[PDB]
């Protein structure tokens, strides 16, 4: 725990990817971050790819 | 024309998708783009969605 | 040009320079991009300068 | 914890402030982070506050 996640939200998606956003709170602070999900045959997301966090 | 792609990079790859970075100038500015490139069965990209930009 | 422009909002002012939101939209995605707007001793803005692009 | 400093650099200081980078690898890749540390009357660090971080 320590740091918690307070919302995620689709941007994106494909058959294989989806480009995920978080907003992040840790130590008083909030933080906006950009991940790519890769997603198998299913549909299911097998792997985050963290790509950016960011001060807001 | 008008803006130039002046370098290109592969940040990180997976069977479907990849993260691309490309260095843009325009105008005589500087700029770091973030991709998210989607991989079709050939391995090939099939479609560039845009994540971030950022002057540098 | 692929990409529409959808929306733009004055964030705040300056006797020079003014922070300029934009919502663009291409190939079905939103994004918000940030500007700096450089005024003249006119009250007229001489050069816009974006600062990032994000997808939203 | 699944994430590793790899290396940190004291990229600028000030009397109150100091922006340190540092270079994490997490699940084989690379990401840089930037933070800013707070100095007291000591010359100590006080509390880093991360800034943003980014896949390089």
């Amino acid at each position: 725990m320590g740091m918690v996640v307070e919302e995620t939200r689709d941007l994106a998606e494909t058959a294989d990817c989806v480009v995920i956003e978080a907003i992040l709170v840790d130590d008083g602070l909030r933080y906006r971050q950009l991940s790519v999900g890769i997603k198998d045959e299913n549909g299911d997301i097998i792997r985050i790819v963290p790509i950016s966090t960011v001060l807001i």
